[PDB]
C-alpha cells in the first residue's frame, strides 16, 4: 500500500519509520493524467516489494513539501535512504523508476 | 498585463475576449520555482504585445482546468487561438516561448 | 472609438470580444441627416466610456444586417449585451440614449 | 402599379408625366421589413386609382434623392402635386396614407 504523507511533521515520522529501507516518495496531483495511470504499478511494488517503503504527496495538499523539494513535473519520485536524498525522476518512467529502485534498494 | 483565470467560465470568457488574437496560457504553482523564474518575463512580454492575449491559471485554484489540459510538468505554456489549441510548451524556455509566440501570433 | 462592422462575422466577432460589456450599436446610413447629427455625440461618449463598447452598422453596406434587425427609422440604437438584445431606440435623442445606457451598462 | 424611380432625372421625368395628378412616392428599403408588408397594398391602389399616381424610391439604390429628400425613416411617403410638396408620412400606416390620398388628390 502506498501512504499518503500528511505534512512535514508525517513526513520525518513516516522516513524514520522506514528504518535502513529506500524510501520512493511518489510527488502527485489529482488533476494529473500520467499521475493516475502509474499508481495502480506503484501500490502493486508497494505490495510485493518488502524492502522498499512507497509513500506519496499530493502537492496541493502539501505545497510547503512541494516547494522544499522543488517540484516541477507530476508525478516526480524522490529516493531516500537514511535520510538522504539519493535520486530523483521526473516522470512516469516504469522501467527507470525500477531501476532506480533495484540499485538503490 | 498578465490576467489571472479564476474558473472554467472565466477561462471562457477570456478566449472569447481574445477575439481573433494569438491567446498564451501559463499554468502554474505558487510552489512552482521555475514558475516563479519566468513570471517576470511573461508579465513584461504581455505589456509589449497588445495583439496577443496573456492570462495564468493556478492549478492548485483551478485543478478541473489543470485536469482539463493535461498539465505535468509546470510552467506550461498553452498557445490557442479562436477557442482552440495550436501548441504546448513545457518548462521555462523563453527563447522557446518567443519562437512560438512568432509562430502563432 | 465607434468601430464600423463590415459584414455578419464581423459583428459576431465584435460582440464576442465585447465580453461581458453593454454594447451599443448604430444602425445609420450615410444619405441621413439626423444620423450625421448624432454621430459625433456617439464618438465622444465612446472616448470616454471603456466599459461599454460602441459599433456602428452602414444599412447600405450590410443591408443583411440591417434586414436581420428590422430596422425602420435611422439612427437606430441597439443596446446588447453577452449577444442578446436588451433594449432598442430610433430617433436621435441622444438623453435618451444616456438614460438607456445608464440603465443597461 | 408602382414605378420604381431609376435616378433623379427620371424623377423629374415621373413628376412631369404625372400631369396636375397627385403623386404618392413611397422611399423603401428592401431590408425594411414594413416597408414589403404595406407594398402589396400600395400596388392594389396603384391599380385602382386612376387620378393618382404612385411612385417607389429604392433609398439603397437612389441615396441621393433619399438624401435630398431628408429621408430617415421607412417607408416614407412623400405626397406631391404640380411639382409641389404637400404632405408627408414617415411609416406604414395605411389609414393615415389614404386619408392623405384623400385629402390632396
Amino acid at each position: 500500500m502506498v501512504y499518503q504523507v500528511k505534512d512535514q511533521e508525517d513526513f520525518t515520522k513516516q522516513l524514520n519509520e522506514a528504518g535502513n529501507k529506500l524510501v520512493v516518495i511518489d510527488f502527485y496531483a489529482t488533476w494529473c493524467g500520467p499521475c493516475k495511470m502509474i499508481a495502480p504499478k506503484l501500490e502493486e511494488l508497494s505490495q510485493s516489494m518488502s524492502d522498499v517503503v512507497f509513500l506519496k504527496v499530493d502537492v496541493d495538499e502539501c505545497e510547503d513539501i512541494a516547494q522544499d523539494n522543488q517540484i516541477a513535473c507530476m508525478p516526480t519520485f524522490l529516493f531516500m535512504k537514511n535520510g538522504q536524498k539519493l535520486d530523483s525522476l521526473s516522470g512516469a518512467n516504469y522501467d527507470k523508476l525500477l531501476e532506480l529502485v533495484e540499485k538503490n534498494k
